[PDB]
RNA sequence: UACUACCCUUGUGUUAUGAACCCUCUAACCCGCACCACUAAUCGUGGUGGGAGACAGUGUCAGAUGGGCAGUUUGACUGGG
């Protein structure tokens, strides 16, 4: 019960700090990234998808490709393994994530990109973030 | 199908805000209401009560009405016209 509660849902966690606590935040679990989005969900022009691997078809079936897909919610949240994986692992899984969901970016965006940000896992509560 | 969150439509609430509308207040404005003083003054200015009251009045802007008023128009040909 107490782990919904443990979070700091004030607070935005850094990436690092995210990824430790998320070992926590399970009382096995694939964690997952989140994003909720400033784009239109709604048109084929800002439909993000495309997939991608966690280094941590053999090179695609087999190394761990986790795909993304933007719903109509305009939330997209991939898993990036496992709260047994190494947190610093974690750190380079969320590297990879975030660096080929914002250079995947729809050029006519807004001012704001992310309209929010967060982690979780499969029983993992939400941890918002600040983007670092 | 459990459960975690990212959440999305729909409609309930708290709070902060913005408008419209009704009532209530009085402290602005007003009283060809009373009393006091200036004061010998049916003026006026103040003061004290009472009444109405954020209306009215006044200013600006806009719509309707407007011979009450004003300025003007109201052809030529043509066996007169
Ligand atoms: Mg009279
Ligand atoms: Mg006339
Ligand atoms: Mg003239
Ligand atoms: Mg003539
Ligand atoms: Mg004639």
């Amino acid at each position: 019960q107490e782990a919904l509660k443990k979070v700091d849902a004030t607070k935005a966690y850094s990436v690092e700090e995210a990824v430790a606590l998320a070992k926590d935040t399970n009382i096995d679990a694939t964690v997952e990234v989140a994003y909720k989005l400033n784009v239109d969900p709604k048109k084929a022009d800002q439909q993000i998808r495309g997939a991608v691997v966690l280094p941590n078809a053999v090179e695609e079936v087999k190394a761990g490709k986790v795909t993304y897909r933007v719903d109509k919610a305009g939330n997209i949240h991939v898993p990036i393994g496992k709260v047994s994986f190494d947190n610093e692992k974690l750190v380079e899984n969320f590297n990879t994530i975030n660096d080929v969901l914002l250079k995947a970016k729809p050029s006519t965006a807004k001012g704001q990109y992310i309209k929010n940000i967060s982690v979780t896992t499969t029983f993992g509560p939400g941890i918002h973030v600040d983007q670092a």
